[PDB]
This record gives structure tokens, C-alpha cells and sequence, in this order.
């Protein structure tokens, strides 16, 4: 599995899929079709898409959940199975609320390559989480309880985009729900979706009508291609599922 | 890390922490201080204690998430840190608050657990000691139904009954089980008793069923053990334990 010996320090963050077919272990039909996109490095990709659409498996592939067979997915034009695993993991950064926290003080979580304390502050800044840390008797050296449940789940995205920032990482992927500090968190992932390749399996209306490309996916594969503004335009596919809050 | 070279398949269960002693890093004061307790194999061990008492660190140490350079813990007499970690892990399986789901059928969902293959037939075995087998079946294309949204498709009941299918098929000797503080609890609490039979069992506790019927009860508080017993015993010393109960572990 973790063949590749090549690394990218860091990498540039170009991403592409080129004719990537999969299908699960033991299904012979196809969860993803011949699907073909690239995103230029410092770019915003929304995958949209109704529930068994195949957009999480696009986003799972790109850390290598699951190896493809058929086709090719590149970052900075070099097949992601040639990447010693580690690097590669180093390079692309996942946010999702699958987001793992445990007992410890709330810097070591975020710091879960060693970083100072001044690091991780600025990292909390930029989160929209400093705020909230340093009001709390011990600050950062608060520790959490009940292996993350002691937080809000608003606190815990926040924290998990802070954990994001201070790898710094070239690419993310974002994996948004379908909140009490939702205009925090929206600040926040304005602010880690800055220079750097987002790739976000999307479902709020600010993130999918900001995004410089916009991928329907429907059935495993890409239905239409734009943005907010072009998608609209067509009448199709994006607008009836933006019509209906993109909650399909 | 993944310093040692010895193996159990399987081990029989047996946990003891001795002297164990740990503070996160970069704080002074500890977050566990002296504690020792033994689990002999099969027998099923309730962690109760308010939060930010140390009984999630206890359980998390099991599995090295960390590691302790004061005090010993041991898995069938031997240092967990002598075990190659991925057979530690493959003897102690952890149902989690939040369990891994990912886009794949149920089936590869279920089978995701341990080292070597299942067949159709033991993944089919595991999902109805699970009670999960009627939901599944249910459902349109059943085992091969394909989850959506890494796991958001489905209820968080049959997210939790997943997580017990999973430590099943891979029957580990060792379950570390942490609840949460459900429309199918009952049928929870039913696969959770079919989970916990013949292995040995840690609960980060906040069931009264679960408590109730723990073979030893430990409360946690500020890092130390300061009550152990059983539902019983532990009523009759009119202390912590009671309080707590008295409160249904909301604390
Ligand atoms: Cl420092």
C-alpha cells in the first residue's frame, strides 16, 4: 500500500482526476464514472450532489481511503499512489466532523513537525476560536473532558479548522454537514480556504455560490460543471438542488 | 513507538494497571495518580465519574492513544508497550462515541474491523448478534446497500449498532466502550450485552443498565480511584457512587 517513495515539501497543490472509474469491493457496478477534473492550485472546488451521489467518495480518494485501478488522480502532476503515504497525508488535510479530539489540553489537540505555543495561537486566531479559549479559566491549557463532549459542537469545528491551519497544508478537503457559532465558522473557513486548494463536499449556500467551480455529481458522475452565477444560467441539475437548500 | 515484538493471538484478557501515573504534555500536575486495578479476563469493569475526572484517559491509555513512563500497564501479564500495536489493537477493540463510516456497502463497512477476511455468512452473524440484521435486511439491496454521505444516511442508532457489528466479527478478547452522556436504545442495550459476553470489558459508563450490572464499578475523581464495588456495595457506602447514581450519571 505504502509504496511510493516520492515527497513533496510542500507540495504546490495542483490536483486532477483523469478518467478515474471505482467501484466498492465486491460491487461489480460503478460508484464513480469516468470522472475527469482538474483544480489549479489556490482553487475552491464545490462537490454537490443529492445522498449517494459518489461526491464523498471523490473527496475519500484523494487521501487514499481507497486506491482506483482505472485512471489517475495527481497531485502536482504525480499519481497520489507514488507519495510515501505519510507525505502525502501531510500535503492534503481533511476537516470533517468526524474530527477526532481526546482527553488533553485543548493546544495539544490542536497540535495533534513540533509547533510553539505562539504557533498555535495564532492558528486558534484564524479560527475564530481564540476568543472563546482564552475566556476559559486555564486557556489553552484547558483540559478537555469526555474525550471532546465537554465542547459545544461549534467549539469543536473551530478547533478542527485550527488543527487545519497550523499544518498548513497545500490542499483541503472540507467536509460540510447536511450551528450556535455558524457565522464564526464561516468566517473561519474563509480564512483557511485562502491561498491554499480547497476541494469541499459542499452544502452551505455561502461556501457552494463562493466557490470558483462547482461539480454536480449525480450517480457517479460530473452532470454540469460552472459556477453559482453559470449553473444558474443553465436551469438544470444545480439550480433545482440550490432551489431546495442543497438538503437532497 | 511500534517498538516491540511480541504477540497474542489471541490473549486471554487479562488488564491490570499498576501504579500508573500520567500528565499530558507540558502540564505539572497529573492527570491520573497512582491508579491500579485489575480486570481478570472476561469480566466487565465500569469507569463512572464526572467530567474531566481522568476515566476517558484510563481508556484511552489501553489502546497507547498516549503512553505512560510511570507505572505499568499490562495486557495478559505483559507490557502493553511490548506488543507490536497492531496486534494491541487487534485484542482491544474500541466502540467509540463516534465510529468511522465511510461511502462502501454496509457489508465492507462492517468487515473494515480486522486484520484478516470475513465471508458474507460471519458479517451476516455479527450484524444480528448486533441486532442490526432487520434493518439491514429491510432495506432495498440489504449487506451491498451503499451508505451516503460517509455514514450521515443512516441513524446514529444504526451508526452505534454498526460500531458493535464491527467489534463482533472481529471478536477481540478486549472491548473498550465509551458511551455517550436513542429511538433504538433498547435494541442497543441488548447488542451491548450480546458484545460484552465472554471478553473482558472497559466502559467509559454512563448507562444505568450498563452500570448496574458492571462486575466492578470504579469512580474516577480528580485523577484517583476513590470508590470501587459493584451497584450493591457501592449503594451501601452511601458516598460518591450514590450521589452520582442518584443523579443518573449526567455529571
Ligand atoms: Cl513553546
Amino acid at each position: 500500500k505504502d509504496d511510493g517513495a516520492y515527497k513533496a515539501e510542500p507540495a504546490k497543490g495542483e490536483l486532477e482526476f483523469k478518467n478515474v472509474s471505482f467501484a466498492y469491493q465486491g460491487k461489480e457496478e460503478l460508484a464513480l464514472n469516468n470522472i475527469s477534473f482538474s483544480v489549479p492550485a489556490g482553487k475552491t472546488v464545490a462537490l454537490v450532489g443529492r445522498s449517494g451521489s459518489g461526491k464523498s467518495t471523490i473527496a475519500n480518494l484523494v487521501t487514499r481511503f481507497y486506491d482506483i485501478e482505472q485512471g489517475e488522480i495527481l497531485l502536482d502532476g504525480v499519481n497520489i499512489q507514488d507519495y510515501r503515504l505519510s507525505n502525502l497525508r501531510e500535503n492534503c488535510a481533511v476537516v470533517s466532523q468526524q474530527v477526532h479530539l481526546f482527553n488533553d489540553t485543548i493546544a495539544n489537540n490542536i497540535a495533534y513537525d513540533k509547533y510553539s505555543r505562539e504557533e498555535i495561537i495564532a492558528a486558534a486566531k484564524a479560527a475564530y476560536a481564540l476568543e472563546f479559549i482564552e475566556k476559559l479559566p486555564q486557556g489553552f491549557d484547558t483540559v478537555i473532558g469526555e474525550n471532546g463532549a465537554s465542547l459545544s459542537g461549534g467549539q469543536r469545528q473551530r478547533l478542527a479548522i485550527a488543527r487545519a491551519l497550523l499544518r498548513n497544508s497545500p490542499v483541503l478537503i472540507l467536509d460540510e454537514a447536511t450551528t450556535e457559532s455558524e457565522r464564526a465558522i464561516q468566517s473561519a473557513l474563509e480564512e483557511l480556504k485562502k491561498d491554499r486548494t480547497v476541494v469541499v463536499i459542499a452544502h452551505r449556500l455561502s461556501t457552494i455560490e463562493n466557490a470558483d467551480e462547482i461539480l454536480v455529481i449525480d450517480h457517479g458522475e460530473i452532470r454540469e460543471r460552472g459556477n453559482h452565477k453559470t449553473l444558474l444560467e443553465q436551469n438544470g441539475a444545480y439550480k433545482q438542488l440550490h432551489s431546495m437548500q442543497f438538503t437532497g
